[PDB]
């Protein structure tokens, strides 16, 4: 239906000639195009699938969109800019401004390595300055990952590593915007059940509501991913989910288990769980304590994963703030 009219050398609008494809999915894909009536300006245009789901999404996103380029003309708080809106051929298109490669594709096209600390530290800054200019302005994301941070630029210089014993890229620059929009909800709004397996809260797999706190476990996966290079939680069963996380933060609160509406994860108030079973072998063996996946042992190292610990915090109602951890001693080296 979609690969038709999404070719090189197509044009939309009369306006912008599609030059290469920037990303694929269900939703849609997202195009680099030649705005042709703006003296050649490269823009991005995301080409929303004909389905009621997306393009219901799509329609959410543009005004949220609407509110956050007005709240925000100068983008001082790091939300990608939309420039227009049209149809074209029955899909709905989404203009924004041209960013670089997404956190995560980086790290992919890198060979799946870590970013440097204080790489680290610029990056989780901005993305906490930026989401919580949403949770200043009743709004929660609730799709927060790797894809969702992209690079203001990618550029980057390579050189051989004789310690790694590879070639390795690094980051020139490593400013940052948030993307994606059309999960976005108001505190009023509805919030519906489901809202990325590996990036999702507990309080989530487990129905209990949620609000901003869901958001700041997210960013808890994301910063550890950054550490890592790799998914902490690599995993699409539910009840393996929250089994992983039993082994690397210790067991669930018990008034979060006994209120869950999703009684067939438990037995007896406790997670129906076999330790020495096919995968708990797995998850007991590629798993470990939080603490124990640091590289390092230097003070800043200490710092970030006890950000990390407090952005990994069961109980949504105990879980840090992003108001809270801008004032975290791992950013006091950005400071005057
Ligand atoms: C998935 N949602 C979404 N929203 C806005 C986007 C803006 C972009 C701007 N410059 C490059 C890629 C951009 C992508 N992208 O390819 O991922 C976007 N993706
Ligand atoms: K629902």
């Amino acid at each position: 239906s979609m690969h038709l009219i999404c070719q090189s050398g197509d044009v939309l609008s009369a306006r912008y000639e599609i030059v290469d494809t920037l990303g694929e999915g269900a939703f849609g894909k997202v195009v680099e195009c030649i705005d042709h009536k703006a003296g050649g300006r490269h823009v991005a245009v995301k080409i929303v699938k004909n389905v009621d789901r997306y393009c219901e999404a799509a329609r959410s996103e543009i005004q949220v969109l609407e509110h956050l380029n007005t709240t925000d003309p100068n983008s001082t708080f790091r939300c990608v800019q939309m420039l227009e809106w049209f149809e074209h051929h029955g899909h709905i298109c989404i203009v924004f401004e041209l960013l670089g490669l997404s956190t995560y594709d980086f790290i992919k096209e890198n060979g799946f390595l870590p970013f440097r600390l204080d790489h680290i530290r610029k990056m989780a800054y901005q993305i906490c300055k930026s989401v919580n200019f949403l949770h200043s302005n009743k709004l929660t994301h609730t799709d927060l990952k790797p894809e969702n941070i992209l690079f203001v630029q990618s550029d980057y210089t390579e050189a051989y590593n004789p310690k790694i014993k590879r070639d390795e890229r690094t980051l020139i620059n490593p400013d940052i915007k948030v993307v994606d929009f059309g999960s976005a909800t108001y505190d009023d709004e509805h919030h519906s059940t489901l809202v990325t397996r590996h990036y999702r809260a507990p309080e989530v797999i487990l129905a209990l509501g949620w609000s901003q706190p869901c958001d700041v476990w997210s960013i808890g996966c994301i910063l550890i991913e950054y550490y890592l290079g790799f998914t902490v939680f690599p995993t699409h069963d539910s009840k393996e989910h929250l089994a992983m996380m039993e082994r690397i933060l210790g067991p669930l609160p018990k008034h979060m288990i006994q209120k869950t509406r999703k009684r067939k994860y438990f037995h007896h108030d406790r997670l129906d769980w076999d330790e020495h079973s096919s995968a708990g072998r797995y998850v007991s063996r590629a798993c470990k304590p939080l603490k124990e996946f640091m590289l390092s042992q230097d003070v800043e190292h200490e710092r970030l994963f006890d950000l990390i610990q407090k952005m990994l915090e069961y109980d949504p109602a105990k879980r840090i703030t992003l108001r809270e951890a801008l004032k975290h001693p791992f950013f006091d080296l950005l400071k005057k």
